[PDB]
């Protein structure tokens, strides 16, 4: 009769650093990246446990947090301790121990464990906190108490192809998990489906009973690397009862969109691609929709403004996604995705360009298949995209083409 | 050394039906229509008092007020008793008499004399609900104090031709009022100023114990048609001491207004006029300004979207204003101001529009010279403003050629 | 898998005037009354909802609704529209018709059809919001789709010759109702359990779409009074399906509680008792449960303090339940309930009393048996329950010797 | 005409260990400690900051802050930037440096520049976090600007032998400081009043663009212990213009305190008076005011309950604060004062006794003169205050026998 929620701790992962990001994220960690428009990456896995009504949230962080500790003060702060909510935000510190730092993911909640106790959850739902998509936990809950699983763990459908990047989940008849691969050059199909293979998607439901104990048992073992993965994960697949749950089964679509959506933007490349697809007609992710909204920071915001029509300049935007407080003066934009706060001025053209809060765009500059940095200052007349050896040289160019522009990039210009 | 503002209570005056607004105002109070992209009109007034230090505010509410105390409730609630902060809606209603109506201005007030007693604020600022304009209130209560006057109104210098259609102050050298007019033939000049004239903001500023008391005598008084305007202030000049407060003194000017602003947008031609001059290249009013700003209800809303961009149809906009969570899809926009919510769809155009809140444009609409009212759905094809007769018969066709356009008069169409 | 409350609408008929309260409810309705030392009656239903997962919540109201009103938009005020969360206030006012007045319950649904159906919700859960209980209504929306009711109607079962004041529901074995009578002399019993008969609690759970159904037919048919519970219940038992859902199955028991708590406190003796069974050793209500916890409007107040201990006088409490600023100055209270604020001064005494919030008694005086309305100030020297043909005299006196005491009593005070 | 504070940011140095204090701040800053039975002792500062009119508000924070971040974070919430509105909570961590520690109190503001030229508040209030007071900043900003002071000083007036425990500045007939000494033997008296020398309170009011450049310098001076009572304001009151504000002329008095109340609670005696000096009949310390109120975290919580009443126990309170959700069953409390949550069981007796929040005293257990830290378990049938020397080798006692109880004491215990 009760959903399981009820009685459910999300706890999510955010210390990830995302290195292949580069420059992004060498100020901030990957789940405080911006995405889509508005959001940040954490607030998807963030917004999948309210909407699931998993009131109690824990949030680990770890490298360079500050970023991301404001947002979720600023922006998740509505839990009320009366209503039975909680919103923890959990850093390494110098609290109950001086290292500073987590030994591993398992150590992200283990040293978390006497504030996790006091709200006594029957549920622990682990969450990586940098991944986009949608999903309701209930689903995963109620297979993970039927099932008798000591884990069960969400995990991808993917070609086996696609899953050689993947911890990849082997499975039997019944999707209970015989064994475990980081990575496999050639993934184990799942059975009577070989075209395929289960990728973890980091997703891990268990009783809280059980993975107290589980986590106390890892950190006396000096074999452990202290993480889900690699360690508490292995251990129950060997030992005990370990069970996939397919993201499929419980992926939130809305009307519009025509297959689960699930992506890492773990490269430039990935980052500029998922961003830049939102402009298409028929986007694959519903940023409209409001039946399973995702919840963010975001403060009052004046319209955008399209100013200058005449012969030499026109202020306008084609197949383009324009946040609030945007002035779009005499700029040209095309096929570009613009953050809050963007100032565009006269003779200015973006084109394949995604601009995150708050850029401001020089007179004349010529943009093309970009990234600009949170509030970076284009200096007038920059061409980008026309030169790739003088790009490669000046900014962060992918194999494919995209620059990603910083403002200390910028600062160090000449010709 | 302190500001009297901690010491003031603001009375906003939001009963105005706005009759001359005609079917913009049917269903809402006039202090309740959506303005500039940005927030309601009631919004600046009370934005004026929350900037100004006042945190006490009270609005008394009558004609068709569901939707603005709504607005009120949602937007306005983050004043804490414990702070010393309160927000009071006041409508008229049974709490303290049968009446379910007040009698006017004055009576709006002393009906509540209940709510302002327990406060003891030391000043009382009454403020029309109806008008856009920002000003710092602690201006006109320093002047009151200071200059010893038993009422303090806030007044607009202009044009004396200008002035024919207001309340207007004869005042003396020192600014002292010794007349006043309720739309004169021939307005009063200004000592010295001949040709500009007072014109009254119904802005007034009192100590609390001495309006207390002059509401009590205008509530026994039968000559009083129980107003500010036509029975308090009147009494006051003639038998105690009205000063005039003049607006530029006080008027928050931000860097980019080149005037001080004030626009009471009576007629819809003049609220058709101010929001579409949101979308020059200089606008008298700076939505975009941070230093004194515009707080009102607004919800996490999704970016503004444009798209095609082929041979017959492209989605974008032009010398335009444009919300959040309008998708301007194969639609051309010119010199128009979109609320958040629009779709517009392919081969439709708009032109000199301003668009409420959530309006649907059908394929291949063609509308130029217009108000939109909130949620409207305009038919596929309809056409106007090319065929003034036709316009007039099916809309409320201004005599220069805007039509507001409401859901009830498109539910009546056909050719 | 996802629970019913999800897409439920809590609906809260808030209109009663409760007047066997008297001068209690003269200038509020009963859902407005103060209870238990700090919140109101209609918190109750309202944290029901809430605690239940139910995140869409409407309340009607139209009894002298000031009072309730300003308590639901300050205390219920952190539900957000972008998270599929609303709290409508609906008062019966000048804004769909003239009306100014609701027909009946079911009329106070059917007014507001156009606010429930832009949320469509899949379920409705109309409740009375003037009793004190705890309940999730998880369990009566399961056994209401599980069963293909056209009603399921929550029910206290309770002995027989308890019943004879309540709307009884005579069911068959399966639970099912057959017929309603409205206070019978000799109510039917439970089959195969006379001893007890099924009273029903105003609770009703639908489909949303067939109660929109039967809400438009309902205000079609002249033969209708406007009522749940003599029209629109009595049509279904007779035409279509209603089932009764039993209290005792879905009640929620604290730890401390050794029964289903259920109080309507309709009467003074009853409101009188239902307080001060509070300030029991083992109370039937336990205030202290933070499993199911009720929420309402609370400001950050200073601790209750005790002064004075000498040979004439003593600030202290026994037996006693005192709430946040409350100065119990040289005061001995036994027995006695006091909400927040109270000033009792020296030499002053009570016992077997209820005080509302910020009561001041003064010096000397001495009340026993008594409720003290909210803001009284009760004069020095005052002696209540010593004389009970001057206590009738004076205040509103039960049978049983229970003085309700307001402060227009007071008023009116000599020998 | 308008106020400063309007123009200020108030930056709170909260990194204080409060060594002093022992076991009391072994968990928590000394900010962090609770106080007067609600508040913590950094809400003080904090709540001076908001009632004055300054809306911008910057905490440092350091050794040991988990506790008072968290509080910070719950609490001190409702803040807006739309609005001009800030709260920034500035930990020393890995962000613009690897250090994590603030190198001193100066360079706690040094490492934030960055926060605060964004917001580019025209004057700094630099406060100590860790004193309890109420004092209008408006005062000292009014002094500073109409000074022509490079630097104004709060201070308080104390006679010179009190003096020889602060940082002393020497003054002329004009209150300009000519010297500052640190802990004087004989500190420099008043001019006309060598009775009374003053002492700096540790708040300092600056033109931010002066302070910038200050600490720009500061951080070149490798003499420097990066400190503003030792480096900085020395240097200023040497080579430029540093102004006294005496603490009378802007302290904030109820009616009911009979003079300007400071404490700054250093020792354990300190700390355990200005609680206990709030049983008074007359206190010292007004915590009843609504004038000036202290802003805290604080949750919807149930009353106070006193139970049992017969000849071998009763449950009540004499001379004694008791906060709310504290029940009292069987115990005797005189001259005590309880934060929330205490649960104080048969037969226990408390005495001169500081509660903090949660603390459970044990069945026939009798303590006097102590402090009990947050959430102790008192065991059944424990005595302290009976023996000098069993209490001193079981808990911190003080020279004037006050014992500070800890869970870790405790837990040690035996005979």
């Amino acid at each position: 009769v009760q959903p399981l929620a009820r009685d459910a701790m999300a706890y999510v992962l955010a210390g990830g650093r995302g290195s292949r990001l580069k420059e992004l994220t060498d100020r901030r960690a990957k789940p405080a990246v911006y995405f889509g428009g508005k959001a940040r990456i954490i607030d998807f896995a963030l917004s999948n446990a309210l909407n699931s009504g998993i009131r109690r949230i824990g949030v680990a962080t770890q490298y360079k947090a500050h970023e991301l500790i404001r947002h979720l003060q600023r922006g998740w702060d509505f839990f009320r301790p009366e209503r039975n909510e909680s919103f923890d935000i959990l850093p390494a510190s110098q609290r109950v121990s001086e290292t500073q730092w987590y030994e591993g993911t398992a150590d992200a909640v283990y040293q978390n464990i006497d504030i996790i106790e006091p709200y006594a959850p029957e549920y622990m739902v682990i969450l990586a906190g940098d991944h986009i998509y949608k999903m309701d936990y209930e689903y995963m809950l109620q297979q993970h108490v039927d099932s008798g699983a000591d884990v069960t763990i969400g995990c991808l459908e993917v070609p086996r192809m696609e899953a050689t990047g993947f911890g990849v989940m082997h499975v039997n008849e019944k999707d209970e998990i015989i064994d475990f691969i980081e990575k496999p050059a050639d993934p184990p199909g799942i059975p009577g489906n070989e075209g395929f293979a289960l990728a973890s998607m980091g997703i891990y439901v268990f009783h809280t009973k059980f993975l107290m104990e589980a986590l106390r048992r890892d950190a006396a073992d000096p074999t452990s690397s202290r993480d889900f993965g690699k360690d508490i994960i292995p251990y129950i697949v060997e030992h005990g009862k370990a069970v996939a749950h397919r993201f499929a089964d419980s992926c939130v679509r809305s009307d519009f969109e025509h297959e689960p959506y699930w992506r890492d933007v773990g490269t430039i490349d990935a980052y500029w691609q998922a961003n830049i697809d939102l402009t298409d007609v028929v986007p694959d992710l519903d940023i409209y929709d409001k039946s399973w909204p995702i919840w963010t920071y975001a403060e009052i915001t004046p319209p955008a403004k399209f100013v200058h029509d005449d012969e030499d300049r026109r202020g306008s935007a084609v197949s383009s996604v324009v946040s609030g407080d945007c002035i779009i003066s005499g700029a040209a934009l095309n096929r570009s995705l613009l953050f809050t706060g963007v100032r565009a001025n006269s003779y200015s053209r973006l084109e394949n360009a995604v601009v995150l809060p708050s850029v401001k765009i020089g007179r004349h500059a010529q943009l093309s298949n970009v990234v600009i940095d949170h509030g970076v200052v284009i200096p007038e007349g920059l061409i980008v995209g026309e030169d790739p050896e003088l790009d490669a040289k000046r900014f962060r160019r992918t194999e494919s083409g995209i620059c990603l522009i910083t403002q200390s990039m910028i600062d160090k210009l000449d010709l």
